[PDB]
């Protein structure tokens, strides 16, 4: 019935980059194939006078034969026609740590309590994704209080997503 076109998704309306600045815990994590981020997933959003949106994160990656290592990662973020929709290109302050350039979307948030990203990498033919992630942050590390998490959980169902995340642990691995 539900209709899982990326196209067909609603992402924040209005959104306001100066707002959604300064640190958001993920709470929770859909991993894309090839999983990075592990877990003590901290992001650092900021905007300059120009407008750009950029951002810092620290977490957990666990290289294959596991070997764990804290990576610190980087993101510049070009606008789009949408004001919730970004190209993110991003990098590892480590030459090794994964670099690309994935779409961003605001789908949900509040500013000062939750937000709901979402990438799609890939499309499947019929406009599903084929490969997608996203991250529910939250502003305080001990999670959202109730009503955003009900909100979250709505989204998470509209992004056809909603079976497939796991809890993102902090326990001051970095
Ligand atoms: C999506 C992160 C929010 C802002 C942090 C962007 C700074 C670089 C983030 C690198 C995330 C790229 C890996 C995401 C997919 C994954 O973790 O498996
Ligand atoms: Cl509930
Ligand atoms: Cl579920």
């Amino acid at each position: 019935e539900r209709d899982c076109r990326v196209s067909s998704f609603r992402v924040k309306e209005n959104f306001d980059k100066a707002r959604f600045s300064g640190t958001w815990y993920a709470m929770a994590k859909k991993d894309p194939e090839g999983l990075f981020l592990q877990d003590n997933i901290v992001a650092e959003f900021s905007v300059d006078e120009t407008g750009q949106m950029s951002a810092t994160a620290k977490g957990r990656v666990r290289l294959l034969n596991n070997w764990d290592v804290c990576a610190d990662m980087v993101g510049t973020f070009t606008d789009t026609e949408d004001p919730a929709k970004f190209k993110m290109k991003y990098w590892g302050v480590a030459s090794f740590l994964q670099k690309g350039n994935d779409d961003h979307w605001i789908v949900d948030t509040d500013y000062d309590t939750y937000a709901v990203q979402y990438s799609c990498r890939l499309l499947n033919l019929d406009g599903t994704c084929a490969d997608s992630y996203s991250f529910v942050f939250s502003r305080d590390p001990n999670g959202l209080p109730p009503e955003a998490q009900k909100i979250v959980r709505q989204r998470q169902e509209e992004l056809c997503l909603a079976r497939q995340y796991r809890l993102i642990v902090h326990n001051g691995y970095c």
